[PDB]
């Protein structure tokens, strides 16, 4: 129209964008800064990177762009793209984008007594602390620091404004436990002017569902199954062949967890702690079943039990778990060597009962460290579980 | 020509691009908005982004770049570029790029009556809620919301067009249903000025021939393959090694699979609860193995077969299955010797028919845990995979 | 040079970089369009995206940009760089680049009597549907769109030269049997003007050396030598272990291919179709194994062996195979005693000819499917490597 | 200063940067260029890229940018930045980065008498072809093209420097030979004006002991540990685990070797050839095993030795391997059950004596087969590795 | 304020952004330049390059741009952005990024006499040269070099401030020791006139504890269970198996460590050595046990035991492991038939008696080995790790 026209044309004379448009030089211009988050778009643990979707909230007011909507009856709000108009330069400082700013530059709107609002939205990538020492149940707070690059306090006064979730998408793995702001102000080794900005603390807390029903319940099996060892008979030469495979899965889930985790030597992760377990109870379980083929395949004759032994093991082991241990001149030639045989059967037969013994006491063995074994296990796997904060209420939220 | 030249000087005569072009400013300024797809390209579920190509169509009127056809008679239309023309900011609220703006700036076609049409082709990608719940036999439905950044409802009037799909390019993967929209206005926390949007919703349907074909086909036959440790005889030993080795072929299937979901904890995916029935069917096999294992090398003396487990397997369950039970002085002294002989022959008759009797208990066992595995891994896998909705749709339209 | 210099002083001078450069403003503008191929860089069949590089030549004549040679002694060529002179706006429909330009503005050389040339070298991503029907041996054919997209056949007429291949770098794993070209018009949604566009249809083959010899052939000798698990004696342990890891392998092998190719479900690939019968066969090889074993380890007193069973295995295919089957009153107490051995003996030697028997009944069942399954197998492979299309070209030119 | 600012002020008054420099129009431009390497950043094998690091060179001289330095004291060089100063358009034809320019535009710095030298840096990313028959003994030449765009040899003649390698920071993977560079002059079939372009090609030797050592070394350990099967006494039934799980990381080895490899089919690489070797080997050391194990557990009763297997390996093999050859009425019915206990005794001795000649058999053909293999591998794995024409060179430089 | 709008017009009047802003045109221009570190973002070793978030820091004075407070009171900064003043066109030389500069244009402050402060941020991208030889005890010296690309002696000399680290943000993988830099001189051969420039050596100690957790203990613990083989009875056919699963493991693990590591052939790595001793000393393991299988399954007739052999293995090493030696007519026709079978049973005797010294002779060799393995891998495990300078205040720092 006739009077947008004009009135664009009146109100870009003698501008100049690189002025503050304050009416008294000497007196600071008052900037409210505010955020809104609309999505979580990823927290990257191995980069320490979290990248989220927000649109900045940059609210002020101008000076010279000012006129009487009666001499304009139609217009009431104006606009102006970058470059025409004067801007702060609010900047991330924590950013990890390559390029440092990641804001697409929209029109700013102007009021018709020179109040401007500025809405640029963005896809931010900054870098946030991650712990992973509670994983997976952890909670994570990741800084946002928003800033003026060049102009200190005696010229641009930054005010806060709580942030703006009522459009936020809930996200599948990260719960908001929310964002709150604070304002803070800095000196720096460049100047001697304090430099104001203002840090909103995104406080998240992890959804355990899914790590839990992929990586740990599935651990708990596995490791379960490596104490069937302890029950197959010793004769069915297939120990080792269960015990190393266990062992095997164990480590290559071992690797399949090491992959998604950083290098980070703060603190020993609670996932590495229930695998470093795992992998010790595995391992002397293998140890345990060698001894007991050794004591199973005992030569007869090869030496005798020791006494210490034996009553350990068959008197003392046995009461306790309640097993019972298993169980005419022709005519002189003819004798002496139907004689020879009978002898060469008696000793056969207590060579047999020697074995037998032997291999009770391997039965023995066996069973005792099968419960040793159960209970260890038991009480590892609850230790290290519970020992972690808020899993009681992790589980209660996510499974329950 | 002459007249292409002189109208090109002319109609930029006192012309601001910043202005909107409307004759009357209080009226608001009519904007047609429609959408053109050409290609879905890209569904990521572990990102959760699609990507898609895309023509925008924008229509509008503009009042000043008017003119007579009689004093330019070759001139019927123009073609203004980027900066020279007034342009509405519609884009895309939820965007998933680097650069929140992934449209291609190309010039504007004008009438000889003020008709401005916008065509600007697109690579867009956008953020939407992927539902893995039913993997592989899902339906998905991602929105796409554009709309003005910084005109409300009293200066733009956003009204929707319908989408174009006659140059759509059908995709390998997703059978598109379709892709209705809709108008809608909300209130913004900036300001109290109601801000129009346009909502599209893909919506578009998972073939399901290549999952069906190359990850639940080799699961079935594998899980079948289980079940043979039952029919193998216990004497040569091969039970533990073959289901070890079969767990061990899940346990790389269910990571291979698990490699290309996303992480949330929204449900447990159908997929997930089929893998997990498989792992415990297999556990619950090497269980039993154990256990037929342990009975068969059950040591004879070691023990008297009790009354109940008699009673249970040599009778009842052998009559249900019908399987057959399978059943001078020296003329003295060389005496004794010769009973003995006899004697021991005797013990070890005896002794082997108790071995025997355990091994029938152990093959009765043995029967009885094949049936009702091959019963419980069949009806399991038949409920998990027809408890989806619409797979009885998805078979009859991918395999037949 | 002064020359030089007068001549970009009077070029420039009321020159619009607006309009068409047309003497008539009436008459269609005519443009030549060609393509210029110098290599193919990548072909992503996962993607489906092919990355070639191309220089595009756009030659017209301009009606502004004429000067007489004579009095400018030695000028006889201008250049003009991008945004100082008409060009036309062609760009490629298929682009799958993030940018739907990917070219690279250079200079326009303008002739002496106004021939504009222009040739802007470029690296282009398009969007080709990707047939994996017939893996390995397969040709493909991708198309590049070409079009003006603001201009239509009523300004601006399209027309079509042959593409130069004479700067073709040859590819390691790609044969370009050739690139034809087509000019076509079509109608659009949004208007009531024909637009002209030139299609350029690459077609190339794919060389099956490197498959061949990396993933076909290995899978040949894996699947024969799982055949070898009927040639082991039962005695020896080793045949499900044999079977199991040739199943392992195979299952590497199959993830291995799995990873590269698309997730289409418009076909079953032929790769696909030949793993999944070696998987089967390998498979049903190994019940077979588990029904030998059943079978050689019988028990002597379980049951007798039937009558049509007997005069099947022992009869018919031993003589198919030509394998023969193998094959004083303490005097009475003395007498008594030592009878009581004798026929201990006797009826020990029965039960080992049954054993015996059975034994060789499984001998000749493991013998008869190692034939069959060799046949299966051979013909098997055969059919499938030899149904596929241009098999023998693709042979005979990668290997002969 | 006050002398720079007018000299400033007086030079680009009538200078049009679209001019090219010469005060004859009628003669060419003399332009030298030359390139200057700093480092090999990358050589990409599957993709066939190479990214280096280059400063280029180019010289020329300016017929306007000259003055006097006594008119202008303490003036000597001036500067110019991109834009304002006419600049050659020198481009890399043949390259593989999405913009097909890659340098940074940095100022031009100029004589007082009129001399401008510029040189941008630049991470440049062409593509050559990789040979990789000889891999990992394999050198690499690589070209990189630079040529004007739209200037000709009566417009611009391009001169050559020889490259400066001064500065070049040796690369840990990549041993430099050479860039030697090659003045290339065409003609068109229009004109007799030259075309000259520059190509140097650098020359690449690739420091074989990384590779050497990850891949070959291990290879062939593994390889001689699967010689162990014709160790292993039969008893033992472990002849066939050592062979399936060393054929196992055979398999494993190729993937990952076939993971960093190209897909072309040009020829067989030495790599390939070696692992399909190794491949046989095994493959031929398992049949020979199972055939070991056939003899072994042959039946006692299953048919007579032939005749050519007794006169071969019993006497011929077993001469030259020095391996000997191991080794009163019921009195009457009494006797007759003693008779016959004996004559049972007899038999199974007669019977048993049969095994150990086939026993001693497998021994045999153990012990042949395991130096005929071992011979095979020897012969083969170094043909292999001294067919390559670099290995003195390689095994001398690096490991030596 | 109109103050600073006069100012602001004042100041641009005739400014040349081309100039060099020095009083007198024949002395150099004084550039304080320094730069403050924030974090690590990132160390490639397989890329080598390193990721670094830093803000640049250079300070001069301008002579034109000046003024009195008095005449403009409340004003007493000005900020001018990118394109509108001079500023030094200062470069890292080691960049390694796609575009050579990654710094962010952000404005230039100046105060009331002319000083002139420029503190751009960035993210860079440095090619720095990783030394993996003492991997992972490793200490990194990685250099940034920084100076102006076209001014010299006269035109602009360098000076140094140092770096700032007060606002260093701890990374949990490297250990910051310092960051020293250096101004150096450059002298050419045109002329008497210093080039400066400025290097900064970043110093960082990497962390180990997750190496130490994650690669070293587990492996000497698989280590470590690899020399149960030789406490498994020889009788459970399993020795080979839990070899050959121990080289599996090893083997995969050692893929994992090569796929971290750089392809660089200038030193033999420290976990390379650990490996390759880790597996000689399997390998070896696994020769030992076929060794001690084949004295185990000795033919009893098949030789008798060397001199040498029983001299070393039975009375010499026996007593050294201190281990125990391990444990009418018709009555001459009986007579006869029971002296075969008495002579049958001495010489089963007798051969039974050879076989246990074979299997003694087997149990001492595997007991030497045992020990003699034991005492090796302690050795070789404890010497490779320290040889590695600071490993043991690695240690005494991360683990304690
Ligand atoms: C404007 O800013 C500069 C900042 O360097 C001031 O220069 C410093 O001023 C302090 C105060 O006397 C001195 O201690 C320093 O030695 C000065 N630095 C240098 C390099 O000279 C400068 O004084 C300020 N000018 C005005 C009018 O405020
Ligand atoms: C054919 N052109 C290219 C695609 C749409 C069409 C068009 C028509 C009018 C204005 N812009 C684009």
């Amino acid at each position: 129209g006739e009077f947008q026209r004009k009135l664009y044309k009146e109100l870009v004379k003698n501008y100049n964008p690189l002025e503050r448009p304050v009416a008294n030089d000497s007196q600071p211009l008052t900037v409210y800064f505010s955020l809104s988050l609309l999505q979580i778009m990823d927290v990257d643990e191995k980069n320490q990177v979290l990248t989220t979707n927000i649109w900045l909230q940059m609210s002020w007011t101008d000076h010279y762009l000012q006129w009487n909507v009666s001499e304009y009856p139609g217009v009431k709000t104006v606009r102006f793209p970058d470059g025409q108009i004067w801007k702060p330069d609010i900047l991330l400082y924590n950013s990890a984008d390559e390029r440092f700013d990641a804001t697409f530059h929209t029109n700013v709107l102007v009021n018709s007594s020179g109040h401007c609002q500025y809405l640029p939205p963005g896809i931010f990538k900054s870098s946030c602390y991650i712990d992973v020492r509670w994983f997976p149940f952890d909670v994570q707070h990741c800084k946002l620091k928003f800033g003026s690059w060049s102009y200190g306090g005696w010229s641009l006064d930054l005010q806060m404004q709580e942030a703006d979730i009522s459009g936020y998408i809930p996200n599948g793995e990260w719960d908001l436990v929310g964002i709150p702001g604070k304002r803070s102000e800095r000196f720096y080794e460049c100047c001697k002017e304090p430099y104001p900005d203002v840090t909103f603390t995104v406080t998240m807390r992890r959804r355990t569902l899914y790590y839990g029903l992929n990586l740990l319940i599935p651990c708990v099996l596995i490791s379960a199954l490596a104490l069937l060892v302890f029950l197959l008979p010793a004769d069915s030469g297939e120990k080792i062949s269960l015990g190393i495979t266990v062992l095997l899965s164990l480590t290559v889930f071992m690797l399949l967890v090491a992959e998604i985790m950083p290098a980070t030597s703060d603190s020993v992760p609670l996932i590495a702690q229930y695998f470093a377990s795992t992998m010790i109870i595995v391992g002397l379980s293998v140890v345990v079943t060698v001894i007991v083929l050794q004591y199973h395949h005992h030569d007869p004759d090869g030496g005798k039990m020791p006494k210490w032994t034996r009553v350990i093991l068959l008197n003392w082991c046995a009461w306790f778990l309640r097993m019972k241990r298993p169980g005419d001149p022709d005519l002189a030639k003819i004798l002496e060597e139907v004689r020879y045989i009978a002898n060469r059967f008696r000793c056969q037969d207590e060579s047999e009962a020697v074995c037998s013994e032997w291999k009770f006491a391997a039965c023995v063995v066996d069973r005792l460290c099968l419960m040793a074994f159960s209970v260890f296990t038991i009480i590892c796997t609850i230790g290290i579980l519970m020992s972690a904060p808020n899993f009681v209420e992790a589980v209660s939220k996510d499974f329950a």
